[PDB]
């Protein structure tokens, strides 16, 4: 059956997926280390960047096929847990690491791990939240197949960082995952939700105090405003002219799945009565929308795209998202079994009248096969499987998964062979048998209170130091070189001044300069020093001697100011002031 040519398409994913991923990656040339590339496409659109969402959502796919069956992965798996431990130090245009732990929130780096600095849709907030969730769903596993070190000593400050963010900063507006509105987005906080909770339960069995758990019940009270009457509006706290029907909402309930949790819960599941709604009116919207979907029937699943006001490269339906809208339904339909019971709601009628006729308002039980719990079921299954049929029209023969497909003639386009696109159809393909990750803790997740209120805990930021190797005693440290003419040895002079760097005023922590470059026609020294940005260091050289001679300081002291954060490598050009004394004889 379809069952075949998904399985195969499952295997050319995982590679398409991992040879994006760097070091040895085949799609990407240049830059290593654990840094997942979007797409390899530098041709417009340049894709060629390390998304902090992209990079945290399919290596959370990475982590999650790792528990099941292959174990090669575990390679990538930690060159990546090196890879954001060094990327969380890097201070870029969002802002710096240490001193308010701003800087965690930009959502794109180089494929290196330099900052980005061209203008872009930041801070997205989101990435943070997925980072954790990936990290955690990786060391809570290292815990139970008896790695506790690892988890506790290396993996838990790289998550202590990017959840303090979580507690600081959900409570302040962002961009959205589609890089556009500036608002509160519904992807956003439901899955910084999850980083809380599930990050509060892996603080308790590492036995470590997790600042910035405390939000969990006003992010999830706030999470209640999203729902809006018929459907779920994706992007609340803004007037931007959308309707707020969006792919957003159904990648919020896949990315934030659990298998032991009811419908009931008020973490908005995909089985939940409101989630199945918006399921309806959003995907009836594009079912309405697209040229594709010409006259497809109410029972059958349909090209989803991302908004009905989506102008990118066409305004078309993304692989990503319609792979997604079929987990939705391989979700739900996997709950209703695990919880053995759908109390259909009136509020969600109207997308069971579809895939079933005969529904009504009632409490269907796991009874017999071929009872009526069990034909919804095996009906919601098969509605399911039409959106990834119709995911398997378009898609091409040899399995190169763009980020879109078009809107009207359904050929691929945009950014070719997109990380994304991969993941989202092994994580859709996951959900057809049964691999389900594990539970993240829903049901232990503490309520809405009884009134929301804005609230954030001011969390702190210390270096992964373990896993990564930075240690920043600093925010934000420009390279500045100094160079100096001194006549003396062609070869074997220091360089003090106010600065703790430079050395305070003494000679045994004063910093030495090379003489690499230094001839009968320039006698130059230098050294170029890493500092602090934004400080009118007061510095001077000063010449060591041989047999034990005292030091020889010039006759002034120099001051020249170091430039601001962000760039702006300047180079002094000094020459000696004072007089070049005795040499030795001995
Ligand atoms: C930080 O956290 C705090 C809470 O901890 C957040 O504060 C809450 O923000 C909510 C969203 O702005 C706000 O909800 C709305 O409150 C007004 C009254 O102030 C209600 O009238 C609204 O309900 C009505 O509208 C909804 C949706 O219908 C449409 O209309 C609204 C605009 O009115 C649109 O935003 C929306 O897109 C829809 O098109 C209906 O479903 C209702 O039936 C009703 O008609 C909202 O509930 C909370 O009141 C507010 N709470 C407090 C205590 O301040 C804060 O926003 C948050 N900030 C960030 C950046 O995350
Ligand atoms: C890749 C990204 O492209 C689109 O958005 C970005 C634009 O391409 C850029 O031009 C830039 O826009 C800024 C203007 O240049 C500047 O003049 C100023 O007005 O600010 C603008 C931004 O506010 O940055 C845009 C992003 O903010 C497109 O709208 C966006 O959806 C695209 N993102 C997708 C790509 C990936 C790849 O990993 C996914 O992470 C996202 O979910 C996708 O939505
Ligand atoms: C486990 O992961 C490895 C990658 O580490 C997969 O290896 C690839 O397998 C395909 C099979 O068609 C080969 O064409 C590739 O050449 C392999 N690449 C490498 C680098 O080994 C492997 O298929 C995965 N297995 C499962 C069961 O998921
Ligand atoms: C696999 O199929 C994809 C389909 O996208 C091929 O990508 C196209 O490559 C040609 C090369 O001339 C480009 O002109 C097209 O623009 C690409 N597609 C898109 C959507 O941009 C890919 O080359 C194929 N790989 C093979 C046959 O090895
Ligand atoms: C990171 O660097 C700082 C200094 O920039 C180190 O801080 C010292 O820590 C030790 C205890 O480990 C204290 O006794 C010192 O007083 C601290 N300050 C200084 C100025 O030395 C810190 O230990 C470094 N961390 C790692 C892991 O190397
Ligand atoms: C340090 O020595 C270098 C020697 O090159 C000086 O740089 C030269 O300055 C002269 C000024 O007459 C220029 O004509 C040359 O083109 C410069 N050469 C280079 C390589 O820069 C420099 O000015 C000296 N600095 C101080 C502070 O005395
Ligand atoms: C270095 O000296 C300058 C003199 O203007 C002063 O402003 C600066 O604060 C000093 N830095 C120190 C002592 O770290
Ligand atoms: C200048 O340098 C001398 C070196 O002995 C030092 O003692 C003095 O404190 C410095 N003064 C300033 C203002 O930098």
């Amino acid at each position: 059956d379809l069952s075949s040519f998904i399985a195969s398409e499952r295997a050319i994913a995982l590679q398409g997926a991992l040879n994006n991923i760097g070091p040895d990656g085949s799609a990407v040339p240049g830059a290593g280390a654990g840094f997942v590339v979007a797409s390899p496409s530098k041709a417009n659109p340049d894709y060629f960047y390390t998304w902090s969402r992209d990079s945290a959502l399919t290596l959370k796919m990475i982590i999650d096929e790792f528990i099941l069956g292959n174990t090669t992965l575990q390679t990538i798996i930690e060159q990546y847990i090196h890879a954001q431990a060094v990327l969380q130090t890097v201070s870029n245009p969002s802002g710096t690491f240490l001193p308010d732990g701003v800087g965690l929130g930009e959502p794109k780096f180089m494929v290196d791990g330099t900052r980005f600095n061209g203008p872009w849709g930041r801070p997205q907030r989101d990435g943070p939240a997925l980072r954790a969730i990936a990290l955690m769903t990786y060391s809570n596993w290292l815990i139970k197949n008896g790695q506790f070190a690892e988890a506790k000593t290396k993996i838990w400050p790289i998550i202590a960082n990017d959840l303090s963010y979580v507690g600081q900063y959900w409570n302040q507006s962002g961009f959205d995952l589609w890089e556009e509105t500036y608002a509160s987005s519904f992807f956003t906080i439901q899955n910084q939700h999850r980083a809380l909770v599930e990050g509060a339960q892996l603080a308790h069995d590492l036995g470590v105090t997790c600042t910035g758990c405390d939000q969990a019940p006003e992010v999830l009270c706030f999470l209640q405003s999203f729902w809006n009457g018929k459907y779920i509006v994706s992007n609340i706290n803004v007037n931007n002219g959308r309707t707020g029907l969006d792919g957003n909402s159904i990648l919020g309930a896949i990315s934030t799945f659990d298998i032991d949790a009811y419908c009931d819960s008020p973490t908005l599941q995909p089985c939940h009565s409101q989630s199945l709604a918006n399921f309806k009116v959003l995907t009836d919207t594009f079912r309405n929308l697209y040229t594709i979907n010409a006259g497809i029937p109410e029972g059958q699943g349909v090209a989803v795209g991302r908004y009905a006001e989506d102008v990118y490269m066409g305004g078309n339906p993304w692989y990503l998202i319609t792979t997604a809208a079929a987990e939705f339904l391989y979700d739900a339909v996997a709950q209703w079994k695990a919880r053995h019971v759908l109390t259909v709601d009136e509020t969600s009628l109207a997308f069971f009248k579809d895939i079933y006729p005969e529904v009504t308002v009632r409490e269907y039980k796991s009874g017999n096969a071929n009872s009526p719990f069990a034909q919804i079921m095996d009906a919601v299954t098969a509605y399911a499987d039409s959106y990834v049929a119709i995911a398997e029209k378009y898609i091409p023969s040899n399995g190169s998964l763009s980020e879109q497909f078009n809107r009207d003639t359904g050929t691929p386009l945009s950014a070719i062979d997109l990380t994304w696109s991969y993941a989202a159809f092994i994580t859709m393909s996951q959900r057809r048998a049964g691999q389900y990750p594990s539970s993240w803790g829903s049901r232990n997740a503490l309520p809405p209170p009884t009134t929301c209120s804005a609230s954030s805990t001011p969390g702190i930021y210390t270096p992964a130091t373990a896993a990564g190797a930075p240690n920043v005693t600093s925010s934000c440290q420009v390279s500045i070189t100094f160079n100096i003419n001194a006549t003396t040895y062609y070869g074997e002079l220091y360089v003090i001044g106010n600065s703790s760097d430079l050395g305070a005023w003494n000679i045994a922590d004063a910093y030495p300069l090379s003489a690499s470059a230094y001839t009968q026609d320039r006698p130059l020294w230098s050294a170029a020093i890493p500092l602090n940005a934004g400080e009118v260091i007061s510095y001077q050289y000063v010449r060591q001697e041989d047999c034990d001679q005292p030091y020889i300081y010039e006759t002034v002291n120099r001051t020249l100011t170091v430039p601001a954060c962000g760039g702006a490598a300047v180079t002094t050009d000094d020459a000696w002031m004072g007089p070049v004394g005795s040499s030795g004889n001995c």
